[PDB]
């Protein structure tokens, strides 16, 4: 929350918080940005209403993050105040994985069935307690399923941050599209923009790999949101 503990978290895996920016960049960016940017910076926020374009002018002037690390402020204040705000959580972390990591999520998801191609980045998403114990004692004895959920880009900071898919609701028969094969998630996960200064290149396209407890519920829907849990994320830059 402070501007050394981001300092701190920016400089052990930058790829992890280059992500977040991006996928902030994305949901900001968005014509969407009302209903996608969920969470969103209260010091941006009069009441309910939101200072998009002052937002939008704070996150068109962040540097780099190597840039940003090499400044420590003192002048650009607004910048580290809004980088801070965004690798914020004290419900989970993202972590950078290798690529040995996406055959550990092939063997999951088993034969890739349909030919497919290689993330650029990987990540791992580390949940806290008390949600993080509370989800193994849900599984109990029940064994843990790997599936697939595309999304465009700029939904991944706000399924990042209240999950998959929130339940205004109003309909009847919703719930979380899955499928074990990928080719049919990526034609649902479109390149979109991310963030002009990311490491990982300014057009990424993300996938969703979800924990799911094997309960009774080629792809499959998810009603209940408590026995899923978004656990990678599959990134492309094209
Ligand atoms: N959104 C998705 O990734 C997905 C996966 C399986 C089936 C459908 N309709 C969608």
């Amino acid at each position: 929350m402070g501007w050394a503990a981001a300092r701190e978290a920016a400089g052990r895996d930058m790829l992890a918080a280059d992500l977040r920016c991006s996928l902030f960049a994305s949901a900001l960016q968005s014509y969407k940005r009302d209903s996608v940017l969920r969470p969103f910076p209260a010091s941006y926020a009069r009441g309910d209403c939101k200072d998009f374009e002052a937002l939008l002018a704070d996150a068109s002037k962040l540097p780099n993050l190597k840039e940003l690390l090499q400044s420590s402020g003192d002048n650009h204040k607004r910048a580290w105040d809004l980088v801070s705000w965004i690798l914020s959580s004290k419900v989970l972390t993202i972590h950078s994985a290798g690529k040995a990591e996406f055959e550990k999520i092939q063997k999951l998801t088993g034969a890739p069935h349909t030919p497919v191609p290689a993330p650029d980045f990987l990540f791992e998403i580390e949940y806290f307690d008390p949600a993080n114990a509370k989800f193994y004692e849900t599984k109990g004895e029940r064994d843990l399923i790997y599936a697939f959920h595309g999304s465009r880009l700029e939904n991944f900071h706000s399924i990042i941050h209240n999950g998959l898919h929130c339940h205004k609701t109003s309909l009847f028969g919703e719930g979380t599209y899955l499928t074990s094969d990928l080719s049919l998630a990526l034609i649902y996960s479109p390149h979109g923009h991310g963030w002009q200064h990311s490491l990982l290149g300014p057009i990424l396209s993300c996938v969703a790999v979800c924990e799911v407890i094997d309960h009774p519920d080629k792809y499959f829907v998810v009603t209940n949101n408590q026995l899923l849990r978004v656990k990678y994320l599959l990134v492309y830059s094209q």
